[PDB]
């Protein structure tokens, strides 16, 4: 079974890249080739934050390795990290998304204005002048709202961030 990991893995972000390296580097320790134990490829998963089962691992061996190694290679980890986002209740960007709102709106209305907008500036320190204030929202609004909402917000930051 390795196509329908496939599909996972080709349709997967470059987050699963970092991710991976990132973990990876820790178990290998800075070496030249160090292949995870099957028998630890349940601890690292429990090392990511979870409620993993170091006990059905076991039974999936037992029957099909995969491979038929006994280790855990590159790809073996990087099928079984997605694996197991298979069939889940917690999957969305706007957990994300909800931070900047906030950043963008610390009022009490829950829209961003051109007071609101102008904020950037801030972000990114001093350049251009008012006329930054004004063009920016008219390439925001314009377009029959008079006000930026959250699916426009989020629209904004998610082509440029």
């Amino acid at each position: 079974m390795d196509d329908i990991y496939k599909a996972a893995v080709e349709q997967l972000t470059e987050e699963q890249k970092n991710e991976f390296k990132a973990a990876f580097d820790i178990f290998v320790l800075g070496a030249e080739d160090g292949s995870i134990s099957t028998k630890e490829l349940g601890k690292v998963m429990r090392m990511l934050g979870q409620n993993p089962t170091p006990e059905e691992l076991q039974e999936m061996i037992d029957e099909v390795d995969e491979d038929g190694s006994g280790t855990v290679d590159f790809d073996e980890f990087l099928v079984m990290m997605v694996r197991s986002m298979k069939d889940d209740s917690k999957g969305k960007s706007e957990e994300e998304l909800s931070d900047l709102f906030r950043m963008w709106d610390k009022n009490a209305d829950g829209y961003i204005d051109l007071d609101e907008l102008k904020i950037m500036l801030q972000a990114t320190g001093e350049t251009i002048t008012e006329d930054d204030i004004e063009e920016l929202m008219k390439d925001g609004d314009k377009n029959n709202d008079g006000r930026i909402d959250y699916d426009e917000f989020l629209e904004f930051m998610k082509g440029v961030e």
